[PDB]
RNA sequence: CUCUUUCUU
């Protein structure tokens, strides 16, 4: 079977920009190039995707001697074959971009067939003549980011004049003297602070302390490398601040600190606040999304995630004295972005000091990055830890694989059967029987039971790939007789999309006689510290998001963690007392793990980050990314540039239009930002914002019970006769708002009854409120964002909701599909796909829907391309908002996006299609004058009126029985 | 058949 998967994966969307290079000729061209340049390199099919979903992966690595670069690729696949095709296409496109191969120009082929039957659409005479009048009316057919030392009457964090309080005649010198006197008095009198310094002097970092300061005082860029638990993050900023205060210059110090994760930043800020024996928000503050406590403008340490600093960079960095980047080894997009921006900072302004601190980096690489900068190694760690591997526990608890899986069970190197002959025979058989991709719950239960038998107090930490395995393990352990006793063991998950209360529950102490088992993803990997952690159990798997750009496919892959991730998870233990680190993989597998995971820049879209580049005015995108540490593939850069230019956020000169600036200021996908602005023009910004926020969450609203492959009848009614996920999400959020407003326990019981997710609703509402606030900041009047109650039970027409569903087509372009029966739909160019089990439109019967056109939010690959966040849309909405060009096919059939066929009058088709440039002009004029969107010239008011009349559900149901 | 790595004043 599964020819449909090959047909769907061969699909291409952006072959036009890359010189007509597609899958069908990419492998041939790559083979020809390799033969010509006598390159003997070959694919590295890296099997992944566990075993119930044996996907694969692939990665060539051709080397271009002439230019001296090394053009490389990394792609996903559902069977070696397809991946290799995608990798070859990426490599060929990249090699084309630096002009080493001529653009393709000959011929491909056409199989089409299966052409879909036309869908008749008719419009009422009043609608047509209104469109005619509307058409007649609308006459239709670089600089340097600045820096400055701290100044009087200026706030560093807010970058605004104070003009308030009694801090007007207070100079910097007087403030520094007051700070020095206060610090001396605190040191002399308070005994808790003195005890804290007595503890701090015992840390290894103290032995290096003095010389570290010298480096900071002699070189703008300093790299610090040391073992985990040696006290870098909570000590370096304090050392700098205390030196500045004691040296009579306490008012001239401002030390930013950047943490890779929210919980890490919060925990480190709290620990710094406790170490100075002071309340939060006075000297040390933190600023993460949806939670910010700010310290005094002078002599303060601010902990913020990298994205927060990137958003702060728009206002400039006037008044900062030091910037610290922790966990630089993360290699993600924001870290490298901040690295380039900080290099520019140091080069332009030598007074600013930048300190890079981490535990496991290539010191030579980052030193040569900054044009040779000092690197200081901190020797020694806090306490030693004992490390074990899978075969060690197998010998060390006499575990035997269950007969259960022994038969339930029923050339890639399987390291689980390779081990030293020092160990016993039965241990070797037990190690060999276990598979690699899957995990064993019997193994974990036996290991935890033996740890209990060890009678060593302390928390247990289990690192897991994702939510599914975490909650499956929670359910499995809860059913056990021993671990089900809440008085003996307490199990806490640690996930970013879990409620914030549960995230903070991982730091609070537990009562006597109970052991805390924390099941975490890689959120608990870096820089956090829990006092009672003694045991770290590493499953050695990490999940990443693979994005195939040529077919616009997304997937989640559970791949083996690198050695750096394992070393950091090991370092999470043994910070206050010696412990154990049980790592679950063979010693051969441990030796076979990659050094570091691939950086995010090589496997992520760059449209948002290129837009941010243009916002802060660093210059051309291509040159800026050529200045980056690890240059992203040129094809991704050109795809981002074309995506922004085509959507009109950049003019012909690659400059920033006001729409581009406004979309840059929003924390949303640029397409979602344009869609939100259009929703604001039509006076439906509340629903528009909440719906856009649900389309950038990667979380689920409805929680199908473990296994059930459909929602049910409580949840599948929220959607109501609309048969759309977004209307159901709106109804659920509207009910949940009232339920919370009447009680928090009411919120919990409502979420239990209706089968929702409390954390998903909270994050969606918070993102929607932030979007509304930012839209208000730009000048859009509040009258455009009044909350509109949605009645999903009403069938027929609803202007606001229908125009919202129509604007979805513009916001989720080109994610459109056509349903046939049961769960089978066709995506663009008629590629077969399945409706996901979570979506409310999934059905086991051969039921039919009124309008067979859908727009979905995500296209996830599994063992069958699946779709996510579906919503039904009328043909008129699709024609208006879901295509760029509309043409005329044979026998008078209108063709949309070269794959949709409509039976509609060509004259009226041209009439309706002429409105899209008018809509672009409306967006431009609305973003130009945000305060003047609700009042407009008469032609644009008529345009809005006819668009509202066209976006009705039954606007094209005249004379049709349907 | 596995709905949910991290981040965005
Ligand atoms: N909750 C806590 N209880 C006791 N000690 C702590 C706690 N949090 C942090 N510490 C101590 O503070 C130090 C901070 O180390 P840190 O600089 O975060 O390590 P790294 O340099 O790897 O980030 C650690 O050595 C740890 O012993
Ligand atoms: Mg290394």
């Amino acid at each position: 079977e599964q020819r449909d998967m090959n047909e769907a994966e061969a699909f291409d969307v952006n072959a036009a920009i890359h010189g007509n290079w597609t899958i069908e000729n990419a492998k041939e061209r790559l083979n020809i190039y390799k033969q010509t340049n006598n390159i003997r390199d070959d694919y590295k099919y890296t099997p992944v995707g566990p075993e119930h979903a044996r996907s694969f992966l692939a990665e060539l690595s051709i080397y271009v001697p002439a230019l001296n670069r090394t053009v490389t690729a990394r792609e996903s696949g559902s069977n070696k074959k397809s991946a290799s095709k995608s990798c070859a296409l990426s490599l060929v496109r990249q090699l084309f971009h630096l002009n080493v191969i001529e653009p393709f120009s000959g011929t491909l082929k056409k199989k089409k067939d299966e052409q879909l039957k036309p869908y008749p659409v008719k419009l009422s005479p009043n609608l047509i003549n209104k469109i005619d009048e509307v058409i007649k009316g609308l006459d239709l057919p670089s600089s340097v980011i600045p820096w400055a030392p701290p100044q009087a009457n200026w706030n560093t964090w807010h970058a605004c004049n104070i003009d308030e309080g009694e801090l007007a005649t207070t100079s910097i010198d007087d403030l520094s003297m007051d700070y020095e006197r206060s610090l001396r008095d605190r040191r002399q009198n308070d005994n808790e602070y003195r005890q804290f310094l007595e503890f701090r002097e015992k840390l290894p970092i103290a032995a290096m302390r003095s010389e570290i300061l010298t480096a900071i005082n002699d070189n703008p860029v300093v790299i610090i490398r040391g073992n985990t638990g040696c006290g870098k993050t909570t000590q370096i900023a304090q050392y700098i601040l205390d030196d500045y205060i004691c040296s009579g210059q306490g008012g001239y110090a401002n030390i930013y600190v950047t943490q890779p994760r929210r919980i890490s930043a919060i925990s480190v800020a709290e620990r710094v606040a406790r170490e100075r024996c002071e309340q939060l928000g006075d000297t040390v503050g933190y600023s993460v999304r949806f939670e910010s406590v700010f310290p005094r403008p002078y002599g303060a340490i601010l902990f913020c995630t990298v994205g927060v600093l990137l958003r702060k960079l728009e206002a400039g960095l006037r008044g900062v004295s030091h910037i610290i980047v922790d966990e630089i080894h993360e290699r993600d997009v924001n870290s490298d972005f901040l690295l380039v921006i900080l290099r520019d900072m140091v080069d332009t302004y030598p007074d600013l000091h930048v300190i890079l601190m981490s535990a496991t980096i290539d010191t030579t690489k980052f030193s040569k990055y900054f044009g040779i900068c000092p690197v200081l190694e901190v020797p020694g760690r806090a306490f030693p830890v004992q490390q074990f591997f899978l075969e060690d526990i197998i010998q060390m608890t006499d575990f035997v694989p269950s007969a259960e899986s022994r038969r339930k069970r029923k050339a890639e190197i399987n390291y689980n059967k390779v081990c030293e002959d020092k160990y016993s025979q039965k241990t070797r058989n037990a190690m060999a029987m276990l598979s690699e991709s899957d995990v064993s719950f019997e193994l974990l239960e036996a290991l935890l039971m033996h740890i209990k038998s060890k009678n060593i107090p302390g928390a247990i930490l289990v690192f897991l790939p994702g939510w599914n395995l975490i909650f499956a393990l929670m359910k499995f352990l809860q059913n056990t007789n021993i671990f089900g006793d809440t008085s003996q063991y307490q199990i806490l998950p640690c996930h970013s999309q879990i409620p914030r209360d549960e995230q903070r529950k991982v730091f609070e102490p537990v009562p006597e006689g109970v052991t805390k088992i924390i099941l975490s993803t890689n959120i608990a990997e870096t820089s956090i510290t829990i006092d009672d952690i003694v045991f770290v159990i590493d499953i050695c798997k990490a999940r990443m998001k693979l994005f195939t750009s040529h077919n616009n496919l997304t997937s989640y892959a559970t791949v083996w963690a690198s050695k750096t991730n394992l070393e950091q998870r090991k370092g999470r233990a043994g910070r206050v007392r010696p412990g154990f680190c049980f790592t679950l993989c063979s010693r051969a597998r441990f030796q076979a793990l990659e050094d570091n995971l691939t950086p995010e820049m090589f496997r992520t879209p760059l449209h948002e980050m290129a837009l941010t580049i243009k916002l802060l005015r660093l210059g051309s995108i291509h040159h800026f990314l050529s200045k980056a540490l690890e240059p992203p593939p040129v094809d991704a850069v050109i795809e981002a540039e074309v995506l922004l230019r085509e959507m009109r956020c950049l003019d012909a000169n690659d400059e920033l239009t006001p729409l581009g600036r406004l979309l840059a200021r929003l924390p949303i996908e640029p397409r979602l930002g344009k869609m939100m602005v259009l929703g604001a023009v039509f006076g439906c910004a509340d629903l528009m914002a909440i719906m856009a926020s649900y389309s950038s969450t990667f979380s689920e609203v409805f929680s199908l019970d473990i296994g059930q492959r459909r929602l049910a009848n409580h949840q599948k009614a929220l959607s109501g006769t609309k048969c759309s996920d977004h209307v159901a999400m709106i109804v659920a959020s509207q009910m949940w708002r009232r339920e919370k407003q009447r009680g928090e326990h009411m919120e919990a019981r409502f979420c239990d009854w209706k089968g929702l997710q409390m954390s998903t609703m909270n994050v969606i509402w918070d993102a929607k409120q932030q979007l509304l606030d930012l839209l208000q900041q730009a000048g859009f009047p509040e009258e455009c964002m009044i909350s509109h109650e949605v009645d999903e039970r009403i069938d027929g027409d609803d202007p606001v909701l229908d125009v919202s569903l129509a604007l979805l087509c513009l916001g989720l372009y080109p994610n459109i599909c056509v349903h046939k029966e049961k769960r089978k739909v066709l995506t663009t160019e008629s590629k077969a796909a399945l409706l996901h089990k979570t979506s409310v439109n999934c059905s086991n019967l051969a039921v039919t829907f009124p309008y067979p056109f859908f727009v979905f939010g995500e296209k996830i690959r599994t063992r069958a391309v699946s779709c996510k966040q579906l919503s039904m849309v009328s043909p008129l909405q699709v024609i208006l908002f879901g295509s760029r060009k509309i043409d005329l096919a044979a026998n008078n059939i209108v063709r949309v996006d070269n794959w949709l066929n409509f039976d509609i009058e060509p004259e009226l088709a041209a009439k309706i299609g002429a409105l899209k440039p008018a809509l672009e002009d409306l967006i431009t004029v609305a973003c130009d004058n945000p305060s003047d969107i609700l009042r407009l010239e008469e032609p644009y008011a008529q345009l809005v009126k006819v668009v509202k009349d066209l976006c009705v559900k039954s606007a094209g149901d005249f004379g049709l029985q349907r």
